[PDB]
């Protein structure tokens, strides 16, 4: 069995290997990459996403979100307070202000210590889930707006034609902006490209151990767990690496830098934080191996998780017994 310790693997495809996206994902899985729940892909030196980032300031962040924490430093939730619209140029100036800017630090490990010590005491502002793309239309390799759609994958594997579309999303971050512990909708893959700016640190639980994370989360968030049997779908709970180690939960960590891709694999729980002003692009995707995970994915029916249009068909076709209850949660 390849990668039996579930370590995060780092890949360096050549330009020739970077042509065929599906083939390279299957190659990484042949080497055991999915066992980690997360992999890093460094593009060949010949490749670029676009020519420059000099003309992005006028993109609008219609609903910036202030991430307000409650709890203790290592075990907290966050809620998202909506703020007034601002441009990417206005948000970058805000991220660089004395109130929000990255503090002085020695290295990524010192910054990680500072994040976990101090995050709860601040409320950083995140631009999230902004439909759009920063890949040039002429970038043919690993262009996250040109991937095969999940609807087409389901049709190819299962024969059933369904409604829905699959487009990318932009994220604009600042110091301490936080992504809570979650798997993807319908336990899909994700791919994330860090276009510019400061790093993103990730934490991940191997898919084979995801239920250990869920059992800890029920213990640490006992009111939320009574409210919903899949409350991590709400994307609000944070648990620090120190708390995970104290409780014996298997996990790994890695820092993504600008110019690098990360892939999350089906049922790989992940969480993380941004080091300073940055911009990322991400989309969900599927492969043949996903279908069995989609059939088994938990679902939130309490009303909190509220998701895209295109999840309807995935539940309807893969999980017909759960469909009626889940849809009641959507309405
Ligand atoms: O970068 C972020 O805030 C969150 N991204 C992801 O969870 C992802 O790509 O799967
Ligand atoms: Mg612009
Ligand atoms: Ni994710
Ligand atoms: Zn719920």
């Amino acid at each position: 069995a390849q990668n039996p310790n579930c370590n995060i693997m780092i890949f360096h495809p050549t330009k020739e290997e970077f042509n065929d996206f599906d083939k390279y994902i299957a190659y990484m899985e042949s080497q055991g990459a999915h066992r980690a729940g997360l992999a890093k892909i460094i593009p060949p030196k010949e490749w670029k996403a676009r020519e420059t980032y000099d003309n992005i300031s006028e993109i609008l962040i219609a609903t910036p979100l202030q991430q307000v924490a409650s709890g203790r430093a290592g075990v907290f939730t966050q809620y998202h307070k909506k703020k007034k619209a601002m441009t990417v140029g206005e948000y970058r100036h805000l991220a660089n202000s004395k109130k929000y800017q990255t503090p002085p630090h020695q290295n990524f490990e010192d910054l990680e210590r500072k994040y976990w010590k101090n995050r709860i005491y601040n409320s950083p502002i995140y631009g999230a889930d902004i439909s759009g793309s920063l890949f040039d239309e002429n970038t043919k390799q690993w262009n996250l707006g040109h991937l095969g759609t999940i609807q087409d994958l389901l049709e190819k594997e299962c024969g059933v034609v369904i409604e829905g579309v699959n487009t990318p999303y932009l994220y604009f971050g600042m110091w301490k902006t936080t992504f809570a512990w979650h798997t993807e909708d319908m336990d899909l893959y994700s791919i994330n490209y860090l276009h510019l700016g400061e790093p993103k640190t990730w934490y991940v639980v191997p898919p084979e151990h995801g239920q250990r994370l869920e059992r800890l989360a029920r213990e640490l968030f006992p009111g939320s767990s009574r409210g919903c049997g899949a409350f991590l779908r709400h994307k609000v709970a944070l648990i620090s690496p120190t708390v995970l180690k104290e409780n014996g939960i298997p996990f790994n960590r890695i820092t993504q830098e600008a110019g690098e891709f990360m892939v999350t694999f089906p049922y790989g729980y992940h969480a993380g934080f941004n080091h300073g002003f940055n911009c990322a692009e991400a989309i969900n995707f599927a492969t043949p191996r996903w279908i069995d995970y989609g059939k088994m994915a938990s679902q939130c029916s309490c009303g909190e998780a509220r998701v895209t249009f295109s999840m309807d068909a995935f539940v309807r076709i893969l999980q017909p017994e759960r469909y009626d209850l889940w849809k009641r949660g959507q309405d």
